Parts: C-alpha cells; sequence; structure tokens
C-alpha cells in the first residue's frame, strides 16, 4: 500500500527521479554527479563508516556514499559511456 505519489523518485536521494537512468531510475542531480564520475572514473573515499545517509532533503551530501549507492541500487557504469565497453578485470 505504498502508492500515491508524483511519477518516479531517486534510489539514491528520493528526488523525483528524471527518467530510468543508467538502467536505474535517479534525478537529474545524482545523473549527472554518477557520470561525472564513473565517466571520469573518480574515486572518493567516505571519511566516515560509509553510513552516510544519503537523502534529498539534505545539503551536499557524502561523495563515496552517494557516488557508490548507484552502484548499489542498481545504476549501472557501462551505461554512462554508450558504445562497446570493456572489461578491466
Ligand atoms: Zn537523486
Ligand atoms: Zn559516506
Amino acid at each position: 500500500g505504498s502508492s500515491g505519489s508524483s511519477g518516479i523518485e531517486c534510489v539514491v536521494c528520493g528526488d523525483k527521479s528524471s527518467g530510468k537512468h543508467y538502467g536505474q531510475f535517479t534525478c537529474e542531480g545524482c545523473k549527472s554527479f554518477f557520470k561525472r564520475s564513473v565517466r571520469r572514473n573518480l574515486t572518493y573515499t567516505c571519511r566516515a563508516n560509509r553510513n552516510c545517509p544519503i537523502d534529498q532533503h539534505h545539503r551536499n551530501q557524502c561523495q563515496y556514499c552517494r557516488l557508490k549507492k548507484c552502484l548499489k541500487v542498481g545504476m549501472r557504469r557501462e551505461a554512462v559511456q554508450r558504445g562497446s565497453g570493456p572489461s578491466s578485470g
């Protein structure tokens, strides 16, 4: 009985997802935040116990946690880069 909403929500922060991005439904805020890191191959180090609350009603939250949450919820990196997607083991 969890119905009655306005469109899809961001599985990362909850923000109204702007459509299925990277295989998963994520908002525009995380949509870019995920790529900018994926396409760039970045890697943040959560100074915390990787338990930072990645919500929407919260200013710039953790980076590693927020970014990771993507690979957790479902967001796939392969997508970030269209075309052939090789594997570096
Ligand atoms: Zn989001
Ligand atoms: Zn964190």
